[PDB]
């Protein structure tokens, strides 16, 4: 079910997107949660040529305070869309970067829980062997 | 040349970068001046599916903050390399989000000095739709 | 356990990549079949701005031909690599431009199988627009 | 002026997207020339995550055949909109993978002429240089 330190993402990343103007380039927020306990927070910035999605923004926020690894992170859109699956190419990066870290999506029955980045990309290309 | 805001990016840039271990992931860091004088910083996520520069973790970071135009941004590399010039990708975003921008970059003496985003995209692709 | 039209994307993406000079920057083929039983293929283009992968190369290959819709994809890797499973960033382009696609991975037996691209996104981020 | 070579890049591409049903996310083609005596065409790739602009496109599909150097290269945009400017990310791939090569894009009298990857992006950012 839904824990304090989720409940907390969750609710960090919402108050991010909803307190910028209404934007289709800057649409979404991502908060993500630190091995030491810190979040971290980001929207994204959107563009043809692969501008980062809000969890990307939130890794280099991340690594700009030396966070080191990362445990949970979630995206909510704006408009009152609420929790985002990471999109393929987030859950690549994550894997990549953070390979221990969860993600919050919305269960089958609709419901937010933690996923680890490995089973949301099953079979997963893992680069540099 | 060399104003107090410009030499200010180049200050807070590279204390960000030299403040975080030396990562072949986390390599960079960028400032950027936003029009009503706050400072906004970020380092790289490198990722081959196309990782954001510095550049772009900071205008996801400034619009995080409802910083609006950005009026000026540099990168510095860690291990002392000084500023790095924005890669093709970030001066597409730039030109496209922040076409009032300028990016500071070195002149033939190796000096710092501000220019007007176009006049690194000459001939520039003018994203529409 | 697969086809023989799959079987045939197989042999062309390895006769593909054994056919080039080896090289760090084009270092993996792929190979699609269209509905209309045409194979395409390509290679990827290595870059940290996000050069595409074989897949994506392949996409662009296939739209220029006309081909309509992609119905089975593999990559195939340089250094006798073999089947490389699809990154997250090419299951999202592939989710988004061919949602009724498989791609070819390899099973838990080591062996060719192919797998429709929801499976591989699960919780998949539906892009709009 | 109008080489042959210039002329015959150019409508190449414009044959490749005029061959083509009228397309949001294949709407711009290129076509390339090596060194070794053939051309190699590409229809772009739109995704958000950075889908392949048309020259990328080119760049995999020359690679496949084992192009080698490709000295030349244009884009092409759908309903008749003639020649585009390579993006900037795309003057960043081609300057690291081809830095001999010129692209063809359109001069003060809306002419086309043939420039210097280099001329494109001035004061580049040089990748582990
Ligand atoms: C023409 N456009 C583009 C408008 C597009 N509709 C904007 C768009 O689709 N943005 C989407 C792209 C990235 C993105 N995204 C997606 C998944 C995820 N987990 N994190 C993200 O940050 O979510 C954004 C979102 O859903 O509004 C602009 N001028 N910006
Ligand atoms: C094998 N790798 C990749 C290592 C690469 N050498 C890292 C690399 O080349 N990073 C570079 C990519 C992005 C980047 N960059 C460049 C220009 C610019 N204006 N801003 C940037 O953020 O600067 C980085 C830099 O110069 O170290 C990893 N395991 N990370
Ligand atoms: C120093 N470098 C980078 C060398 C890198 N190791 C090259 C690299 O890792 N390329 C990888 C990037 C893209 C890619 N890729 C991956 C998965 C997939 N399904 N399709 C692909 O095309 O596969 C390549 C691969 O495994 O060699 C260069 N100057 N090129
Ligand atoms: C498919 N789409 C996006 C619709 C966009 N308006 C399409 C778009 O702007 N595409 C542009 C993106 C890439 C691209 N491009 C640009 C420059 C260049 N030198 N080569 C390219 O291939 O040219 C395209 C073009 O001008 O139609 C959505 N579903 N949102
Ligand atoms: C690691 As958690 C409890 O924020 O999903
Ligand atoms: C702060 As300035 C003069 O480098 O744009
Ligand atoms: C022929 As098949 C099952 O790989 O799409
Ligand atoms: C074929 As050309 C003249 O644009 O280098
Ligand atoms: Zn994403
Ligand atoms: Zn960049
Ligand atoms: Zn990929
Ligand atoms: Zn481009």
């Amino acid at each position: 079910p839904l824990s304090q330190e989720e409940s907390t993402l969750i609710e960090r990343a919402t108050a991010t997107i909803n307190s910028i103007p209404i934007s289709e380039d800057y649409s979404v927020a991502s908060a993500a949660l630190s091995s030491d306990g810190r979040i971290f927070t980001g929207v994204n910035v959107y563009h043809f040529t692969g501008g980062p999605c809000a969890q990307l923004v939130v890794l280099g926020t991340a690594a700009a305070a030396a966070a080191g690894n990362l445990t949970c992170i979630v995206a909510i859109g704006n408009e009152n869309r609420g929790i985002l699956s990471p999109c393929g190419r987030c859950r690549q990066v994550l894997l990549d970067l953070h390979p221990g870290i969860k993600a919050i999506v919305k269960d089958s029955d609709g419901q937010p829980t933690a996923v680890g980045i490995r089973e949301l990309l099953p079979s997963g290309y893992v680069w540099e062997g």
